[PDB]
């Protein structure tokens, strides 16, 4: 049912974008060919839990003041459009992050930039095009909406918020004291920034805002129910669900089959600042830490293998399971807080939690 | 003075953006320092010609054709407009600084404004540079929300602005897909450099230049000056857009030649264009009037890293007398421009004047 309309609205959005480029931007059928494949490829093949959340949250707040059925159709189309704004935003960040991250695969398919006819110079701009599309579809559908001003101001703040996250992520293997663009870039070996604290900060901004906070806020917005909700609890949940999601990402990076996964994991190889990495270095012995230091951040045979055994060596899977129960409990008390006043809303956040909490296939 | 105030608005913008990172985003002094250095480097260095135009359009519209509704000529609305005009000006420069960061990387340039491209700096990584670029465009949205928060024009401001940000990205699409044949444009397929340069035609030059240069360089400054002036509807947009497309094309044409002919030293960078086999005005004008033989040679050189093969390509330009083609091109433009400006005077003379000043800073170009 939801996938039904959503995908309808996709076709709607896409028709509008491609057709506008033809009339007003003097584009040839070819470049319009390119751009529709770019869009489909970069914006499709996911489980769309971010756009979808918007629709559910919207529907669940649809009765906050016998009826019509027209309001219903209006709010739920608005919710599909914001939903796709979120998915195009992500698509933008993903295309730019595979380029930044030198990844090779995404979702079973090669990254956009690693497409036979995609050059990275064009890929880079293709990412910008996706972002531009979110503003284009926003003005096209919500020009006459009283909420437009506040929709885009919040949307743009999470855009920004996500870019800051990305600067956090990408400046984490280095000594922040030595973060001066005039000198060279020697990746740390003390791993003194492989901290849980520092971990938490990159993941909150890079992940939690656009993945958990934005779908909910947009959902509220197109439902004219935003102030109906304790933003404090709401923000708490999102920040938390979002930390947990990434940690889930972190572990799946390391121990989930790349076939299963859809991309041979690199984190260890690219020496990222994952949950495993910072959780390991904190509980780890002197010997274990010398050993980690000697087989981290290198594309090897026995090495990554080394770094993978060390993590089981340290029972990171038990630390994890303890994490999840901790998180699962704070999420439960937060949701009941919301339920008091916003029952319908705490219902959709429950539904959100349920697509997070498991997170398996 | 106009750069006095412009520049103290920069300091203003940078303090809010930077203070807001540390305050609302948990940023540490280390990364605030980086981000301040990044902003200065990518944003300060040029001549703020699109930035200061907005200031010019705005002063010349509180004077001639201004708001009658606006108090009996008393100084308070002017420093407010002007201050707005400065934010708008830095919005345009931050938007440009965004596209130049990504562009130097895309185009793989080595230097800009007499210096290593951002992505070319020592403690700047290519993956960080890309994201830095993105922050640049975000900052445009954060400075506008912060200063124009209560401003009635903020939506109109923001709509037009993103429209132009978008027409520029499309322009970048047109420029980078220039080298190969549109027909064989299929991401699922490897691709070869066009060897026949068959899309190196004027019509496509015109296109991948009008969208990529003239809108944000000429239309946006003028449009934003109108808006913070609240004098938007007082002008013929169509004729206004006409000359900004006019002016933009010439600017770009005039920049294509500086590229291949102005010394790297004097051009504040090293001309990639021939090396990178770009679709300059120069190439499209050569291929269109050249013999079969002159053309065979262009192919046997163009788009080759070199001192001597990049110099043969630069020879047939002289031999093909591109140098007089330009002169003639420039003259047809200066007169076509000249005309539209007069049509603008008939209702919007204050406006029409600021456009002469902008035109006069284009024509009179040796930078
Ligand atoms: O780079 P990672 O590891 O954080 C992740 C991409 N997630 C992103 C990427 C860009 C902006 C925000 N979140 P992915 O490439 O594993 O999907
Ligand atoms: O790459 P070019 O030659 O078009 C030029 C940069 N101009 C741009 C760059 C990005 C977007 C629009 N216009 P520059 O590299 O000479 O500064
Ligand atoms: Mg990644
Ligand atoms: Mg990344
Ligand atoms: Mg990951
Ligand atoms: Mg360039
Ligand atoms: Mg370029
Ligand atoms: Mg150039």
């Amino acid at each position: 049912m939801p996938m039904q309309m959503f995908m309808q609205v996709y076709d709607e959005i896409q028709m509008f974008l491609l057709e506008e480029l033809e009339l007003k931007f003097d584009m040839d059928p070819n470049r319009v060919r390119y751009l529709r494949k770019m869009m489909d490829t970069t914006c499709l093949g996911g489980k769309y839990n971010r756009g979808l959340t918007v629709i559910d949250v919207a529907e669940s707040l649809l009765s906050l003041s016998e009826d019509d059925g027209a309001r219903r159709k209006r709010v739920l189309h608005d919710a599909c459009v914001c939903g796709w704004m979120i998915e195009f935003l992500q698509a933008h960040y993903l295309v730019e992050d595979d380029i930044m991250d030198n990844s090779v695969t995404r979702r079973g398919k090669p990254c956009w930039y690693r497409h036979p006819d995609v050059t990275v110079q064009c890929a880079i701009n293709d990412g910008l095009l996706l972002k531009s599309w979110t503003h284009m579809m926003a003005m096209h559908f919500f020009a006459d909406r009283p909420f437009l001003q506040d929709l885009l101001c919040r949307f743009n703040r999470v855009d920004y918020t996500t870019a800051v996250g990305q600067l956090y992520d990408v400046t984490s293997m280095f000594d922040s004291n030595k973060l001066d663009p005039d000198v060279s870039q020697p990746t740390t070996t003390d791993f003194a920034e492989f901290t849980l604290s520092n971990y938490k900060r990159i993941v909150k901004y890079k992940t939690a805002y656009y993945t958990y906070l934005l779908p909910l806020v947009m959902g509220l917005i197109v439902s004219e129910a935003l102030p109906t909700v304790d933003m404090g609890v709401t923000e708490e949940l999102a920040m938390l669900m979002g930390e947990y999601f990434q940690v889930q990402d972190d572990v799946m990076d390391c121990f989930t089959p790349p076939e299963r996964l859809g991309k041979v994991g690199t984190d260890i190889q690219d020496a990222k600042c994952s949950w495993l990495a910072v959780t390991f270095l904190a509980k780890a012995s002197s010997a274990q830490v010398a050993e980690f230091k000697a087989n981290y951040g290198s594309g090897d045979s026995e090495k990554v293998a080394t770094v993978r055994r060390l993590y089981e060596e340290a029972d990171l899977q038990g630390d994890y399971v303890a994490y999840e129960a901790a998180v699962a409990e704070q999420v439960k008390e937060l949701i009941e807080k919301l339920r008091l006043c916003s029952p319908g809303f705490a219902a959709s956040v429950e539904t959100l939690w349920g697509k997070t909490y498991k997170r398996q296939k």
